[PDB]
Order: structure tokens, then sequence, then C-alpha cells
């Protein structure tokens, strides 16, 4: 026949063959080796995504790395000594702007240090479920929570309520629970405990919040800015006429004075120039590319885009060059010289710390992560088995069991590792709808990780008008849930808007659910009352 | 049988009962006198949330109302007057806080004027309806056009690229236009012009734009204020615990001062005190009551529920009382304490002004006005005649003519009276659903409009965190018509998202707008251009 039937039908006559069950499910080795390329064609673009959105959570180090400043910024702090010079000592306003080098220092090495976590982590997740359970599935880092995990719970360069190492002991504690309740065969008691219409409603506030997250300044291409009066309006304005603000104590007659203490925010405000920022047009030019990749069903669409702009910002003496002329953007083109390095995880490493168990915040995290992951790997995983056809009458697909403690055990290796926590991705439709059907996917997709690693140098190149689109494009994949809902009811329809409108306007999950489960138990008390009151016997 | 029924038929034996068509319709006078209160009922929240809306837009006054003021509050500037005391003369900051009493009196009247203004503009539009076309529809300002024309075209106190008279032209021009292509029958060829997306989406993004309204601060409950980093997180401290922000010129090593001319924000960042501000958790209770009375199917949940916050705000000693102990809140007292008077308009009566006819946001405000009111009016007006089973086999109901040129006519009269777009009232199928079937039932709602007005004093003392709660389940309800958008289709699918998420970001209609019809435009030229190749012939 021909070389790749020899390769096939050997394969399949092979122990090995056999331990996948090969030949039951009418597959050998090529249709495999099609489906993992696919997958990891559609689902590589959490390489950079994840890394960027992680880093920007400010890392483990704290104002003990910011360097003591010189008075004058002509002046470096080594040579910092004459008259009327002298020594700034940090503080905490060293990690916001103007940020102090050595942070920013710090945080461009856990970006380094989070890209390799991030390749490890998908790397062993994958293994792990393609051999124990033996399914055609892929895992990695989720997009709903790293948002959540680096700008909510953590905050913006460690401006939460959380700190990094409590957040990672949290994830760990939930991976641990969400084994135990899955082992137990308690999960569809807990699943059942959250009302529908919440259920149905909080993907599509992830996606919103995403959307949104996807057209700040820090995080993407901008054309959202800062205003007086109805305090968010038309950014993309040039960053040379962009402008920062602080806190100030008004008066009675029009004076003004600036508040000690102010924590000051970064360059949000325009002054001039609308609609004129290059960055935003070339995230424009991206955003349209991935979308007709997108609509003409092209696989790896997210990937071709982000190259695309990738490419274009590496020139050195351009308005949207991702190396400005400084001392870091110099830094930054330095280890982007070298095309492949090895880079070696330091501190992400074992950085757990459960010292903050005793704060309310820390179970608010620690819920929010554990019903996510058990709503969305349950139904992710029944729809993905339902799309292989595995799938009997009574509901299960046998190799249930070992997938969700597979998954468990992946959302721990990864807290272990410092990433947010591990998830199966919608994404393996696509080796499904390419024949392969055993675990020699998971398997291909994981050499796959394993060969993208290596390549940390060009990696760690991504600005935000890069990745962008690639979040706009994820929420617009994910809000396609709303039709569930029955909008003529309004029992309902009140929670599910609540739920939408909380997540991307409070900037946090969690406000977001405990808002639509309030309303939603506020609105039915009355029906649960009667009800109840029936059943003990005065009314009818 | 009973004197309702001799009522009844010697009305539906006379004339004017012959008039309308009553005995055609099966309803004599009766059926239509209690549709015409189950709609007044239905849609009287208005005389409140418009006036209110209307008001924060600055009205017709300018700088010239604000007052010199002392150097220091403690002295009046009649009396200030010594050494090292003199006088500032106003500028444009004295528009904005530290607002300057002149302009607050100002916005008062303003406020009084333009309830008197919406009471008379809804009782002409709902006569010329009920005789002209001789249907049973109610008219009054649209809600998602109050917020468009109050916070975007005009701006927060006049803050905006368009000047209050020229907006009222701008109006007056859009409402002249309207009538003109309905006469000649043109309508339905502009109507296909906006793509189907585009046009199933805005109505939800128009929604979520009045939800996010309702949340603000100085327009609803608050919960939504300012942040350094993610730029909204979760207001609703004490009103003593806010503070404002001002622009500030950063450096290298962290000293910071103010910008000369920095426009000054209200109070919108927490400092402390996080969900403990009385008057949100009284707007939620109201938000609960309106909730159940919807829930319930209960006719004038809405104005339960305003009138209950109201009532509860009355009160003159408490955190969330309407009248707090200044100037200004002894003299709104002093009006509130005469239960009924008659307030003439004085100022925004014929203010029209064709200066900036040359300006391009002028021609985007028309033309915004223009495709809203058209696609509104159409859609509305077609549903309604459809629940009264009017329509015939051809998709007509006869009297469709003069119903769109009343509309017109209204529209033209509320800009002259000066007011936002006037429209008819998905509300009035309440009237319908009752059995009302001809014009008595708008002849009935006007005169409940004319028993409205002599009650200005009382409608005068709404407080943001009555108007609220109003305006986000008019948003819940609103947001209904998500359905329709097939979101497994990318062509249809991102177009339609684009629409959803600028219109409340950019806090903008128009920029909603134009971004949906860009991007669908965009996305189809090559399905655009291939057909018309093949059409062509070097293709097949
Ligand atoms: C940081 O450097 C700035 C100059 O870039 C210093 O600005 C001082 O304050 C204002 C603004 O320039 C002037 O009136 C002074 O003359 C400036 N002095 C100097 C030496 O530039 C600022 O003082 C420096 N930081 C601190 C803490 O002083
Ligand atoms: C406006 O009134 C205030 C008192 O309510 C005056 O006091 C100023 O207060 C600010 C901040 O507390 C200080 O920075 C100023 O030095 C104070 N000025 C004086 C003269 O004491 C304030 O001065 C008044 N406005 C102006 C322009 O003087
Ligand atoms: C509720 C959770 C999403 C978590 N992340 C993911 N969950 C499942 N598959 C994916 N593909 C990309 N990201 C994911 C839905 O937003
Ligand atoms: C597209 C336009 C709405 C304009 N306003 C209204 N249009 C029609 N009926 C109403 N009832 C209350 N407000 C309205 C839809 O938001």
């Amino acid at each position: 026949p021909k070389l790749l039937n020899r390769l096939n039908t050997y394969v399949g006559s092979s122990r090995v063959g056999k331990r996948f069950k090969l030949a039951e499910r009418n597959s050998t080795f090529t249709t495999e080796l099609r489906a993992g390329t696919a997958t990891f064609l559609t689902m590589a673009y959490i390489l950079a995504v994840n890394a960027s959105i992680l880093s920007d959570s400010g890392g483990t180090c704290s104002v003990s790395d910011c360097i003591p400043l010189c008075s004058n910024p002509a002046i470096e702090p080594s040579q910092c000594t004459g008259p009327g010079l002298r020594l700034i000592q940090p503080d905490v306003s060293c990690k916001f702007n103007p940020v102090n080098p050595g942070y920013a220092a710090c945080v461009e090495e856990i970006r380094k240090d989070l890209i390799v976590a991030t390749v490890a982590a998908s790397l062993i997740g994958c293994v792990i479920m393609g051999l124990m359970a033996n399914l055609p599935l892929a895992l990695a880092p989720g997009m709903g929570t790293n948002a959540y995990f680096a700008y909510t719970v953590v905050g913006f360069h460690g401006s939460g309520s959380i700190s990094y190492r409590t957040a990672l002991a949290a994830v760990f504690i939930e991976g641990l629970i969400f084994l135990f309740i899955s082992a137990i065969g308690f999960r569809a008691k807990l699943a059942k405990l959250v009302p529908k219409p919440v259920r149905i409603s909080s993907s599509a506030g992830i996606g919103l919040f995403l959307a949104f997250i996807g057209l700040q300044n820090n995080q993407g291409i901008g054309l959202v800015g800062y205003s007086p009066s109805t305090l968010v309006t038309l950014a993309a304005c040039p960053a040379s006429s962009r402008i920062s603000l602080a806190p100030v104590i008004t008066s009675a007659n029009g004076t003004v004075s600036l508040l000690a203490g102010g924590s000051v925010s970064g360059d949000i405000m325009c002054i001039h120039g609308r609609m004129e920022s290059p960055t935003f047009w070339l995230g424009i030019v991206g955003f349209v590319i991935i979308a007709y990749c997108l609509v003409k069903n092209v696989k790896g669409a997210m990937i071709y885009g982000i190259v695309f702009v990738t490419a274009v910002s590496w020139f050195r003496n351009t308005e949207v060059t991702a190396f400005p002329n400084t001392s870091a953007g110099d830094a930054a083109h330095d280890y982007f010289k070298k095309i492949v390095d090895v880079h070696v995880i330091k501190h992400t490493a074992g950085a757990l710390s459960f010292s903050g168990i005793n704060k309310g915040h820390f179970w608010e995290a620690l819920v929010t992560f554990l019903y996510v992951d058990i709503l969305d790997t349950t139904g992710t995983l029944y729809s993905m088995a339902r799309f292989a056809g595995f799938v009997d009458e009574k509901g299960d697909f046998a190799g249930q069991y070992f997938a969700f403690m597979s998954d468990a055990s992946a959302i721990v290796i990864g807290s272990l590792l410092g990433t947010s926590p591990v998830t199966v991705f919608i994404e393996s439709s696509t080796g499904i709808r390419e024949g392969g059907r055993t675990g020699l996917t998971a398997i291909t997709v994981a050499v796959y990780f394993l060969l993208a690693m290596f390549f940390t140098p060009l990696l760690a190149s991504i600005p935000a008008w890069a990745v962008g689109p690639p979040l706009i494009l994820v929420g617009v994949m994910m809000m396609k849930s709303v039709t569930e809902i029955d909008w003529e009811d309004m029992r309902e329809a009140i929670p599910a808007f609540v739920t939408m409108i909380l997540m991307p306007l409070t900037y946090s999950v969690a406000y977001g659910l405990i808002g639509g489960i309030g309303s939603y138990v506020v609105l039915h008390l009355w029906d649960w009352g009667e009800e109840g009151l029936v059943k003990l016997g005065f009314l009818k």
C-alpha cells in the first residue's frame, strides 16, 4: 500500500497499539498524529497569552527588589552623591508608576519563568490525561481563570488583598478538594447546588470580562480610557499624549492640593489626538486577520494573527516597536537576539505559603476556583465524550472516573509549579473532528509542547497589542451561551442579567456570582415559602 | 343592565363613537377607559426618569450664571472685602466640582422646566396619535435616546462637543427629515441599509448602556467607582469617604505635581468602607420591590418602587435624606413644602440654534437619532398593530401612514419644546392586552398626563438612588433581543458582539453603531467581491 500504511498496521498490531485500544476505535497511527497536530495548532496561543497575563500579576517579588533612587533622574543612583542630593528609600509606590527599575527587571525575569512554567504544566497534564484515563483530550491553563487570578485575586503588581504565594496555596487546596469530591462522587450534588440561570450565564459574564480586559491599555490595544465625567470613553490616542491621575482634596472655593499617599495611576487619560495610535491600528489589522482565518474555518487563526503582529513589532525604530530605546528595551532586545535558550524555573517553583488561610478573601477565591472548575470541567468533558461518540444510554463514557482524577492531579501539579489551574480545552474538539480517538493525540500534543520550549527568547517579546484580539475573540466565542436563557421569564432573566453585567463592571468574577445567586434566592424566596407551607398543609 | 352599560351604549350610538369606529372594534366606552388607566399606570415612570436624565445634561445656561466667589468659603462673596481677600472670576471650571452655586440654582430651575416640557410633549403627542391616525397607542420621550442626548451629545453639565441648543436643532432637523422620508414611502429602503445583526443587537447594546448608567454615582445607586489599576471596581462606600481625582505630571524619580487646567472629577474614589452606603441599600430595597411587582405581573411596579424610595428619602435628618442641611437643600425643601404648583417654562422653550451645522458631530448625532427612530418606530408600531389583530395578509394595517406622520410631528413638537425625541411606547401593549381598540385610550392617557402636571413640586425631589433600579430593569427588559442572533456563525456573531460591547464601554451609541457596521462590512468584503466577480464571469 504505502509506507503510511505499513506504519499504521505495524503500530496497530503492536502491544502499545493494544494498550490504547487502537483497533477497537477504528484508527491506527496517522489519524492520531493528524489530530494531535491540528489540536496543537488550534490551542498554541496559550503559550503567549497565559504567560503575559500571569506576568502582569507582579510575580513573587516585593518592594525589597526596588533599588534606592536619586533625587534627579539625570544622575544614576550609584553616582548620587553631592550637595542637596540624596537617595530615596523605596516604598510601596515603587511598585507602581513610575515603576522602579529593579521591579521591572524582576517582572521580566518572572515573565520568562512563567512561560517555562506554563509549558511544563501543560505537557505534564497532557501526558497524565492521555495515559491514565486514555482519552484524546488536551489540558492547559484556563483562559477564564487566568485573568481572575492575575487581576482580581492578586491584582496588578500585587495590589490585591491576597499575596501571590497564598493565592497559589488556595489553588492547591482547591485542587485537592476537587480530587476528593470527584473520588467520592458528590460532584453531581454540588453541581446541582447552583441555580440554572447563574450556571448558564457565568460563561457569558467571563467572556465579557475577557473582552473588557482586551480593550484596556496595559492589557491590550487600548481604545478605552478614563474620563472625568463618564469614567470610560474612547482612548487610542498616541502614548506621548497620555497623562496620569492623582487624588486631591477639594474645597468650597476652588482650591485643590495633592493628597499625601495618593496611589498614582498609569497613563490612562488622553489629552488630544484620539483614534491616532499606530499600535491600535496594528492590533485592528491583527484582529481582522484572525477574524477572516476563523470565518474561513482555517485552523490556527489566532497564532497567525499573533505572529503577524509580533513580527511587525520586532523592528527597532518604529512607533509600534516592541523594543523601545531605553535600558529595559536594550536588555529585551539583547535577550531576543539569541533565538533559542533553555530557561530554568528559579522563583515560582515551590512558592506556596499558608499564612493567609485566615482571611475571608482567601476562602472566596478558593470557592470561586472550585465552582468554576467543577462546572466547566464536567460540562466540557461530557460534551467532548458526546462528540467522540463514547456516551452510552445511561450517560457515562466508562473512563470518566480517571479523566476527572487526572484533571484534578493536573490542577495540583500546576499549583505546585506556580500557574493558574489547568483545565481541559474545548479546542480538543478539532482533534476529535479529525478522527483521533485514543491517547496518542494527547502524547503528540505533549511532544509538540516539549518542542515549544527551547524558544523562550522569542515568546518573551509579545506586546499587549498582540495579545489583544486573541482575548477579544475568545470572549466572542464564549458569549454564545446566552441563548439557553428564557429571557421572557423574569425570575430567570433578572439573575442572569445581574451575573452578566456585574462581572465586567465590578471587574471581579466572585462578586458577579454572589450577586446573581443572592438575587435569585431573594426572587424565589416567596415561591419556596409558599410551596413549603402548602406542603405543611395550611394552604392548598 | 347597569349604569356602566347605559354609558357604554350611549357613547356607542353617538357621533363621537362612530368617529373612532367603536362598534366595528367590539368595545364601547369602558374597555377604553380601563385600557387607558392601565397604560398610564404602566408608563408613568417617564415623568421622573426623563426629567432627571435631561436635567443632568446641564440645561441652557452657561458659565455666565456662575457668580464671583470669595477666597475663603467662610466669607460670603457679598462680604468678601478685606486684606488679602479678593473675588475669583468664574471660568469653565465653575461648572464642575466644586460646582458654583449659581449654576446649581440654574440647574434646578431647568429641572422644573424639563419636567413641565416632558409632560406637555407627551400630552400633545398622545392627542395627535389618537386623533389623526386613530389607534390606541401612547407616545412619550424615549428611554434609549434620553441618555444618548444627555450624556453623549451634550455631556455632563455641557462638557460635550455639541451645545444644547444645537442639539435641539439637530433633533428638529431629524424629525423633519423623518416626516419627509415617511411621506414618500422611501422609509423601507433606508430600513434595509443597516445589516441584520447590527439592527438586532443595537437594542441590547442600548440596554447594557442604560444598565451601566444606572450603576453609576450621580445617575443611580453607585456600586461602581474608580480604581487606579482596573479603572472600575466596587463602589458604594459612604459619601463621606469619597474623594476626587486630578491630572498630574509624573517623572523618572517619583516626584509629582498638579497640572494647571486639570478638569477635576466628582467624588468617584472610595478610600474605605466598601458596601456600607445606606443609599445603596435603600436602592436595593426598591429594586427588589420592583422585581417582585414585575414577577407577579402587577402593573405599575416601577412607580411603586420609585414612590417607596422617594417617600423614605423625604425625611429630613437621615443619611439617605433628599434634603441635606445646606442652602440648596433648604431651598429644595421650601419648594417641596408646597404640594401643588403651576410651573411655566421660561428657558427651554424655543431654544433652537443652527450655529453648529458645520461640525461633524452635529451630523453624527443627527444620523444616529434618525436611524434609531426609524428602526424602533417601525418595529414597535408593526408589533403593536399585530398584537391588536389589525394586520392583513399583505402586512399593512391601513392607518400606518398617519401613524408614522403623527410620530414625526410629535418628534418635531418635542424638539420645539426642548426634550429628546418622542416615540411610541411598547408599554401600550398593556392597554391593548386589556381590550382597548380605538383612539379613546390615547385621549385618556393624555388626560392622565394633564392631571400629572400641577404636581411639579413633588416630582422635583427624586434622588438618583430612586431613579436607579428603574433604569436597571429597563435595561433588563431591553436585553431580551439577543436570542435572534445566530451565535454559531462568525460573520454574524462578531459584528453583534462588537456592537454590544462598544456601546456601554465607549459610553456612546454612535461609536458602537459605527464599529458594528464597519466590522460587518470589512468581514464580508471577500464575499461581495467573489459574488460580483462570478457575476462578471471570470469565476464560476
Ligand atoms: C525628581 O526630579 C524632578 C525633575 O525632573 C524634580 O523636580 C523638582 O520640582 C519641581 C519640578 O521640576 C521644580 O520646581 C524643582 O526645581 C525640581 N527640582 C529638580 C532638582 O529637578 C524633583 O524634585 C525630583 N524629586 C524630588 C523628590 O525632589
Ligand atoms: C479656599 O479655602 C481654603 C479653606 O477652606 C483656604 O485654605 C487653603 O487650604 C489648602 C488646603 O487645606 C492649603 O493648601 C492652602 O494653603 C490654604 N490657604 C490659605 C490661605 O490658608 C484656601 O486658601 C482657599 N483658596 C485659596 C486659593 O486661597
Ligand atoms: C468557565 C471557563 C473557562 C475556563 N477556560 C477554558 N475552559 C475550557 N476550555 C478552554 N479553552 C480555552 N480556555 C478554556 C469558561 O470561561
Ligand atoms: C431602540 C430604542 C428605544 C427607544 N425608547 C423606547 N422605544 C419604544 N418604547 C419604549 N418604552 C420605553 N422606552 C421606549 C430601544 O432601546
